[PDB]
């Protein structure tokens, strides 16, 4: 059946501790990697008091997370803190910020309407009068639609329930491409707002979290699919 097909799928990520996960499955980004595209986009997102979660930085001070995490600071944009390319030290301690911090100067929560599980955080500049887009490169956007079913991508984010410091790659596959994506991949809460980026290094959707699949016990992974609405509207923005 479909589901004896859906859980060995599900088992291959959730059947041994995640601690046991072949890094071809589940890997720590370095501080090396971290460096380079696409990682260099991604950054772990603090709403102070409420939320953690992982930020896609798309260009001009502009971030994308989830609307179910932005929401949380209920429009107080000092509230949010992002960090690209946090990382823990060697020794697990402290969280090294190569690029410091900055803090959200506005929040738009449902661009796309409420139907659409992504809102855009626009930073200010730090001290330093730098803007997120001197000290790294944006996220090369693309549309979801030469994603297809049995395709492997990459999910790039802050699972913070199992590391709370670092960046990690997800493979994931997909299951479906037309119900926005859906794909079998090991996650956790944190990554809420992680990129998913195709084998090109394409920034192509983003991870919302779990959704039931096929009946009401078992679930799957889903995220916003980039249609060409959506990508004209973010490359506007940051024109």
């Amino acid at each position: 059946s479909d589901l004896k097909d859906h859980r060995d799928k599900w088992n291959k990520y959730y059947g041994v501790s995640p601690d046991q996960l072949s890094k071809d499955l589940f890997d720590k980004v370095s501080p090396e990697q971290i460096k380079n595209s696409p990682y260099q986009s991604v950054g772990a997102l603090f709403v102070k008091g409420e939320a953690v979660a992982t930020g896609v930085f798309i260009g001009k001070n502009t971030v994308v997370t989830n609307h179910h995490i932005a929401k949380e600071a209920k429009n107080n944009p000092s509230k949010i803190i992002f960090s690209p390319g946090a990382h823990a030290d060697e020794s697990n301690t402290g969280t090294v910020l190569p690029h410091g911090t900055f803090e959200a100067s506005e929040i738009i929560d449902a661009p796309f309407g409420t139907g659409v599980d992504i809102s855009v955080i626009i930073f200010k500049p730090n001290a330093e009068g730098k803007s997120i887009g001197d000290v790294i490169k944006a996220a090369d956007l693309g549309n979801s639609n030469s994603l297809k079913k049995g395709d492997t991508a990459n999910l790039i984010g802050y699972p913070y329930d199992f590391d709370s410091k670092n960046m990690y790659r997800s493979q994931v596959e997909f299951q479906s491409t037309d119900f926005g994506l859906k794909y079998y991949g090991y996650t956790v809460p944190g990554n809420s707002g992680s990129g998913i980026f195709n084998s090109e290094g394409k920034f192509v959707g983003l991870h919302i979290g779990k959704a039931k699949h096929i009946n009401s016990q078992n679930e799957i992974n889903y995220a916003v699919s980039f249609n060409d609405f959506l990508i004209r509207d973010l490359k506007q923005l940051i024109k």
